[PDB]
Order: C-alpha cells, then sequence, then structure tokens
C-alpha cells in the first residue's frame, strides 16, 4: 500500500485512531503490552501490542476527512481491520457541555462534500455502531465521568471566515466540532465494519476556555481505558 | 391551533406518534386507562388516556415530513410536549432484516429539503435522543424481540420512477424505508426536546413479502408496550 | 393499494382533491347526487356520486407533497384517474389579493425537493392543464367572482423560522401558498393527465386577516361550484 | 442606457422582442406603420411604429438568457415597456408537435442559473401573464392555427455534450426548447409588467425534419399578426 | 451550420472574438489587410483577411456563455478554428487597477451553470492556454503598457438584484467582470483546442470612473496589436 | 498555534511546501544551508536554512486540504509567510504526460467543498500566482525538462468507488491529480499572498505505469531546484 508499508498479518483487526501520530505511540508505549511499531511512512506511527491477550492496533489518521480516509481504506481493505474506534479531542460549542466532558459520537454532521458527491443532494446520516456506542456508554458511566452521547460536526475548515461559525449547529443539538468522524462512519458502513468515535473535550469554543496540559493527559487516559474495554 | 383544537392543558408531555390516525385510536383504546380523544380535525385522532398512573397521549401525524412538521410543532410549542416517540411500520431494505423485525431509528436519512434550506448544503444527521434509544433497546432485549439499531431513510416518495430505488442507500447500511423520522428528530434538536422513532417491518422491499394482517398486530402490539416502557 | 382499499370500478375518471377527508365529506354530501363513500383507510374518505349525470369522485389527500403523491399515484395508476382538480384554501402573500379571492394556479413554485432530486438542479415549472385553467376562470368569471390566475408556493413548511418568509416569492410574483399543487402539476405531466389547482384565500399572511368560518363556507361552496362546473 | 441609445419616449410600452436584429427589421418593414429606426449599438435593431392607431416597438434581444436579460431590463427600467412579448422559433421535442405548430409558453423550464442564485436551489416557476395568454390563445383559435399551450424550456446550451438531451424534459410534458423566455417572465414578474412567449416550430428535434424556408416565412407571418392582435 | 452561413474555409485558423459585432467590423477594417465579411446572418458580422502573411478571422459573438458558445463550437467544430482570442471590455472590481489597465485572463470565475451541469457540484477551473498566456503577456510588457494577470468573473447577469454584488469576488483576488471567457475557456479545452481572453478597463465597478470615447480607442488599438501579435 | 509551536521569528516569509514531512527533512537537509527545525507537533517537520544567502522554510502539510489549510493559514497569519510554494506528485490522467514530467499548475479544480460553502453554487478558479508561475516555468525551460503548464484536480478521494474515475477531468483537458493545491490558490487569494504548485508525476493513472524510488528521487531534486530559484 503506498501509506501503511506493513506485511498484511502486522495490524491487529481491532485499532485505535487517534489523529496525531504522536498520540499512537503514547497510547501503544502506555497502555499496550509490547507494542511493535509496523508504520513509519509520513511519519504516520502504527503500532501492533497487545490488551489482555488480544491484539490491538493504534494508527495515526492526520487531520481531516481526507487524510483519514486514506488510512481508513488501507486498513479496513488491505488490512482486514473490523473494529475501529477514533479516540480524539473537540472543541465543545455547547455551554451545557464542559472542559474534559467526554462525548461519544452517535453520529457525525459534515461540511465535506464526501456524501453530496455520492448521495447527489440527499442527507445520508453516518452513524456509530450501536453496540460499540452503547458499550462506552457503560463504561464511562461505570468510572462515573461525565459523558454524552449525541451529535457531532466532522468540519473541513478549522479556521473560520467568519466569527460564530458554529451557532447553527449548536442551535439544532450538535454538542462539539472535530475533523474526522462523519470519514470514518460512512467508509466503516461503505465497507460493512464497525466503527466509533471517542471525544475529549479539550477547548470550548464558547466560553473561549482551554484545559491545561496535565488535565488533558488525565482524562485522555481515562478515554484511552474506555475505548480498550470498549473492543 | 389551526390543526389540533384542544385545550392547552389536554395533551400529555409524552406522547405516541403513529402515522395512522385510526392506530392512534387503536392504541388509545387498547394499551390506555381512561382514553379521551382530544382532537378531530382533518379526521386526525388524537388521545389522552394514563398509563401506570401516567398521563399518556397518542396523536396521528399523517404521512410525509410536511404533514408531522405541522403537528409535532404544535404539540411542542402549543401543547408543551416533551416525549415524543413515534410509533410505525417501515419497508425493509436489506435481507439481514427479517419481516416483525423491530427497528430503533439511531438517526434518520432524508431525501427531503427540509435541511438542505436550512444548512444549505451541509449535512446535518437528524438523531435519536441517546437515553430514549438506549430504553427502547434494553425492553426490546428483555422480550425478546427481534431488533436493529441504525439508521432509517425517510423519504418524500413512497413511489419511485424506476426500481432499485433504494440500493444505495442499503450499501451504506441503511435499515429500512419510512416517511417521518428525519422530520422528528430535526424538530425536537431545534426545539430541546427528547425523540424517538420505532418502527415494524410489516414489508420487505427486497425478498418482496408482506406480512398477513394478524402477524402485524401481534409485533405492532410489542412495539407499543416497548414504546409505553421506554416513556 | 396500501392506501386506498376500493375496487377499481369505484373511483371515477374525474375526481376533486381536497386536503382535508372532512371537507371531501363535506363536498359530496352537498354536492354530489348520491354519494357512495369507497375509502376508509388511514381515515381518508373518497367517495362517489353524481353530477349532472356523470360520475364524480371526491377523495381527501392529506397535508404535503408526500402524503397527496401517495393519493395522486393510487389514483391514476391503479384507479384510471384522468382530470384531478385540486380544490383547497391557500394564505394569501401579496396586499393585491384580499380574503375570500380565489386563486387559480398557472403554475406552482416549491420548496420541495421532489423536482431537484429528478433534474438534478436545472429547472422544471409544474404547471396545470390550460384547458382546464382557462374553463375555471371563465367559471369564476361568469359569477362576478373576484379571482387571480398566477403562480402559488407548494411549501413543505408550515410554520417558518424566521418572520417574513415569502417576501422574495411576492416580489416575483407570487400570490399564495399552500402544500400539495406542485406535486399535482409534476405527477400529472409525468402520467400524461389533466390537473387544475383552484384555492381559496382563507387567510392573509401579510396583512394578518382571517376569515370567519360562515365566510369561507359560502366561498368554498362558490370554488365547488366552479371545479364541478371546469370538469 | 449603455446597450439602447435612444432618447426617453422613443420606445413604445408595448413592444415584440424576437432574438434576431434582422428579424425586428422584417416585422417593423412588414407590420408596422412608419418604422423607425432607434437603436444601432450592437447591430442590435430596435424600431418603433404603429399598429392599427396605437405605437409598437420592436427590438432584438439576442439569444441566450443573459443577453436577453440585458435588453429587457433597459426597456422596462430605462424605457418604460410593460408589455413585452417574445416571438421566436423552437425545436419541438414531442412528436404531438407537428412543424409550423405555435406554441404559447405558459410557463418556462430552465437549465439556466438565473433562479437557482436567487432562490438558492428552491424552485420558481416562470409564467406568462395570464391575459395575454389567454387573449393569444383566441387569436390562434379564430385563425384556425394549429397550436399547444404548455411548458418550454429555456436552455443556455444550443449544442449538446450527448445525444437526446431533451428525453426528461419531453417525459415531464415540456412541448419545445428555446433560449430566453425563463429570462423573460422572471424580469416581467421582478418589475411588475407583463409578457407573452409566443413561438413557431422550425424544427422537430426527434423526428430530425426541419421546415423549408418558404414554410418559415409564411407561418411566422401569423404569428406577429397574432402577437400584435394580442398586445 | 445555421449561426454562420460561410463556406468551409472562409474562415481563418486563428480568429479574434469581439461580443460587439460593429467591433468585428473595425478590426477587419482597421488591422487587416483584404478584410472579406463571410457572415450576415443575425448581423453577427464576421470576416477573414490577412496580418502578416497569414490569415486571421474577426467573429463578433454576442454578449453571455450561451451566445459565445454557439459561435465558438460551430467556428471550432464546423470551420476547423484553433486558436480563439477574445478582446473585450471589463468593469474592473478592485481598486488595484485603474482605468484603461489591460487584463489577460488566467482563468474565470462564473455564475452561470455551464459547468454546474456537466460536473454536477464539482468545481472546474475554465483556464487560457499558458503558451498564450505568456505571449500575450511579454508584448504588453515591452509595449510598456500596464498589464495584469489573474482571475476574471464571466457573469450571467449585468443588471444585479442587489448593490456590491462583486465584493466576494473581489475579496478572492479576481480582477474584473465580463461575461463570455468561462464559456471560452471550457469550450476550448472540451475542444482540444486554444484561447485567451484579452481585456481592457472601461468601467471601474468600485470608483464608478468610466473613460472617455476616445480613451476607449486608443486603449482599444494597443489591445487588437497584442492579440494579434500574440496569435 | 494548536499546530505550529514555534516563536514567530523562526520561519521565513519564503517557504516550500511538501505534503510528507519526511520530504520536508529531505528538502532542508539537501539544499538548505544550515537546516533548524521549528516544528515536531503532530510529527509535523518544518524547518528553516538559507538558499543563496537568503532564509527559506519548509514545512509539512499532510495530505487532503483540510490539514494543508489548517497550516496554510497559520503560516500566513502567525508567521507572515508571503510566497507559499508547494512541491509534491501527482497521479497522470492524460497520455500526454508521461513519468516524471513536471507539471506548474496554472489553476485548480476540486471536488472539495471549500468554495462551494463560500461562493454558494457559483463557481471559482483558484489560480496560481502567475510571476512564479513564470518563473518556474522558465526555470524548467533552462533545464530542459519536460514540463507542462495547466490544469489539476485537487481531490478530497485518493480511492475511488468506481474505475475511470478522472476520465470527465481528462476530457476537460485537466492534466494530473493531487490532493492540496486548490486549498493553497483559495488561501493565498484570500490573504493576498503569492502562492504555486509545482508537481512531478510520479504515477500515470492511465497506464498504470509507476516510476522506481531513484527515478521519482532524480526528478524530485530538480523540481526543488526549480522551487528554489523561483523564489
Ligand atoms: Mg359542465
Ligand atoms: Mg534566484
Amino acid at each position: 500500500t503506498p501509506h501503511i508499508s506493513a506485511p498484511p498479518g502486522a495490524v491487529a483487526e481491532a485499532i485505535l485512531l487517534p489523529g496525531d501520530p504522536l498520540r499512537a505511540k503514547y497510547i501503544a508505549e502506555n497502555f499496550l503490552e509490547n507494542p511493535v511499531l509496523y508504520n513509519q511512512v509520513r511519519n504516520m506511527f502504527g503500532y501492533t501490542g497487545t490488551y489482555k491477550g488480544k491484539r490491538v492496533s493504534v494508527q495515526g489518521t492526520g487531520m481531516g476527512i481526507p487524510s483519514a480516509s486514506i488510512y481508513i481504506h488501507e486498513l479496513v481493505q488491505f488490512y482486514g481491520c473490523k473494529t475501529l474506534i477514533r479516540v480524539g479531542t473537540a472543541g465543545a460549542i455547547t455551554e451545557r457541555l464542559k472542559l474534559r466532558d467526554l462525548v461519544i459520537a452517535q453520529a457525525a454532521c459534515t461540511d465535506s462534500s464526501i456524501n453530496n458527491l455520492r448521495f447527489a443532494g440527499q442527507n445520508y446520516a453516518p452513524i456509530a455502531t450501536f453496540d460499540l456506542l452503547r458499550r462506552a456508554y457503560e463504561q464511562a458511566q461505570s468510572r462515573g465521568m461525565p459523558v454524552h452521547v449525541g451529535n457531532v460536526l466532522s468540519t473541513d475548515t478549522f479556521y473560520h471566515d467568519q466569527p460564530n461559525p458554529y451557532q447553527l449547529w449548536a442551535q439544532f443539538g450538535v454538542l462539539a466540532v472535530e475533523m474526522e468522524a462523519a470519514g470514518l462512519y460512512t467508509l466503516a458502513a461503505k465497507f460493512g465494519v464497525q466503527a466509533l468515535c471517542i471525544l475529549t473535550i479539550s477547548d470550548h469554543l464558547i466560553t473561549g476556555e482551554k484545559t491545561t496540559p496535565q488535565e488533558r493527559q488525565e482524562t485522555f487516559d481515562q478515554m484511552i481505558e474506555v475505548a480498550l474495554e470498549t473492543i
């Protein structure tokens, strides 16, 4: 494959998908037994290790739907991945959410043309695999984590033209903004595999607040634990 | 209100929403204590009764997003309804589903312009209220009913131009076709209320099969029981 | 059919199409000889009787393009209807129109996706059958009725977000708003049959004025008379 | 006014609109009393003369909505024109029409972006002023001319990328294709003035037949007569 | 060929394309040796003459993409034209441009549906043949003429519904507005032939300035020279 | 910035923009004097060094418009970059192009929503800064390099559903496919800065041919030399 150079059995069927290749490294080193790097092309780190005697992989996807789609396609179609859990950060767009809240994306809105191209002006809703969603939720519950299940926005545009770019979305119940989930949910459905996006609130886009570095790591770790128990 | 003529406290905050006004009558008469009709305008029957000492209403919506939107708007904005559960039939579009399967709509795709008008070519995903979804699922589980949680299509078009109209949708994991859920999910989110669509598979649009009348009533009743326990 | 349960001979070639099935009842009882009900499915009354020795049917369609298309499709394809006349009410969006004016829809604008889906972004203009339009206009003339012939908007959206939702339409000469005509006109052309939409202004959406129940009854009766003579 | 250089008053309220400036010359030289050329800018001939005691003007529009729009706008906004009748040829796209048939455009479909830009994906139907449509039809009737009243398509594209480009339009009852009507009807509505488009079938885009030069002049003469009597 | 009635061979491979047929006349009478009028159909003058030992033609296109497309198609497909250079005027939409500036269109933005229809909402960029763009620029440079190379907008709409209609285009670096370039560049690419659009600023749509008639002739002369040397 | 952690003075005004951060490393180490890393966030290497006594930076952008827009936005708005040159690889979609050809993007087509969101259905053409384009072309000439100047497609979609996904683009003269240029060109115009995209054909998407690692290295080096001389 042009983007992941690894032999065909190097990647586990269950895989975590941070955007940041360094977070992949971080996850492999801190939560997996015997993590072995399988990819370095474009610095996009991927590792395979074990969790409770089962193989788990972790692969950076980069930012945005076009980048993540590349890795997801290759993982599913070339490496046989079946359970794909994105673990990431998001910006909250409602005051009802607080920093360090966990968001489990039931579905993903988008401003990408990904589905407009294919459904030609009809509306396709990219969704999480229910069983995975339900599990993550109960895992988060058992740990007493503040968790919300609902809509996220997958945007192509981190930096906006004008202010209040997310006002309409929030008025329609969207919880948070990130850049990958709509791509993951769409491709998982196309391929008949199972997917979930879990997110940690790092920035509040309404209150202006941002978490401190240590606060991120603490809740990030919790998120990883949920993700691993969700598999 | 032009479409529901009832005094302001006649409708319960929790309400079931069949498309067929006669099914509303059927539900009120068979599952509620002391059902009292509150509306007859356009023959669109609505009733209020009790279930386990709590008020529940049941209101026919008619067919299609424009019709249902009218009633839903009036129920939420004029009558204070907060928990809205659509109970209906759907046509299966995947062989993985069988007749009499229960479908709980996690989200609703659409070919309506409802959201194109508002989001102007961006993609909004109308979704169920998670807590309601999760409850219905566990209720259905406890009864050993065959149940699927996932995507439905809310179409404007019952009768299609050409054959295989649902092939692309099915290839993207959509389970079943009906005509209201995308409207309900969108408006519930706009108003900040809670909503769920539960469906019974009456027709299989791939296998051509249709259920017998008695088979419908039997599984229909089960669906109503789930809906009532979901409130 | 799933929606009209009658033998193929029960429905006449010429049919009136109110939105309200109770107005179907009113029409049939007060204007047809020997009116006989042929449909009760979903409380959507349809009747067949005679006018001046010839059979005429009257069928409720429900509200909105998706509901009305179901009935229209079945009437044309399963029952052999060839002359379809919508009779209904509308809200005026221009001060030129006064309450109780008759509007004959020469064409129908829409915010529905019905044709966008079909003509992919090109513009199709749904129109009345000219011969019917001309005859209806002459019938209204002959009664000294204030009548306008022109554009109406068929909307999916009864309740609007923002104020002044119709001002652009009005600026472009659109007379009144209702919810079905674009559907009727598009399907009639698709099937090669004849259609017209006649409307009475029951509400003024600019002045906020409204008609008394007695007032709409009297002009409604006059409209029915026009429609019956147009057949 | 850049595109028409004439003093105010040199143009009559009532005006015929051929696409071809030389057909304008023909009209003024053969049907109008004391024709006076009021415009030569860009070879786009415009004349004023008299017909049966009233001034009538005739102005070439060029081909296409963008061209005709320029002239229509200036005529209406700068010169005070109130009644605008396009006279032209069209290609028939249904075998129902024979060569030399007269078509009176009740409405005009389009593949231009003229209204898409303005109504952002909502569908506006550009229509003829009913009074002119009605008078034109009666004029044709009493002359015994074969005449059809219905939809035309105003295309941006004379020469098409693929074959059978008019197949979908024809299936939805569209009669003929030309290039200006939708712009005329839209601008007339915008400006609150009156318009009609009358066309003779010079080409049959289905049978591949064409009229002889003698037949064109003959039926073209009849059309002008109808238009002048309609005006 | 309906729109140009000339024998094959009467038109040279290299051709200038003014919008105005009378500007074609001016070009042929002032710059070409032994100019011969080859077309009079619709007053759309087309000439062939010689320039420095080679045949050069000059053909009026009319205004707008639909009009120019007709001529461009016939010229290329029926007469064998290979090098097509539009020469015209434009309105400047940025204060960076002064009156009488020369603009060479590297690409052409548009609000026409020409490509939307073809690429269904994907974005195609119509561009100049680089070799002609490069030669035209060098010709202008050595004459010391103030010249800009960048985007123009080919609009369908001379007269706009609202004020500041070019504000967004200008913010994205668009230099000037005209009405044909995008059609020319698109058709040239489709046909595998070579094209350029060169324009002089006659109007400043920001400052509201205009050139005198003497200034127009002067800078227009320079433009033609550049074009003939580019060809 | 969230994505580039460097003080404002560490980045040069003139910057090269590979997609691959390892190619950023390669460029900096082999073509710049005193290369110094300024960024490691998300493994997206950026370096600053000198070329012929002047500072030049080199920054990985990642793949796709959304990823590259993040970097471009930050470089321009936070670091004061004014000359941005993308250097990358592309797949040829025409037989005219051969492996190892240099392509200089005069403009960039796209299937991204980036501009649709902004210009709502109108067509904006993202273009190169002409001065850079011209200089890069001359640099390539001077090395006897096979070079083409024209259109590229910036796609969101590396892996396609159907075969022959690029044939319409090619039929319209598009040379090659990559994933960033439309983003770069649009943002550079938005911000009033200067940009260019130079590409080497590493793959042929028609013949299915591919280059050896040695082959792409040698022509890649030549491209870098062109880019450095273009600054
Ligand atoms: Mg009669
Ligand atoms: Mg140098």
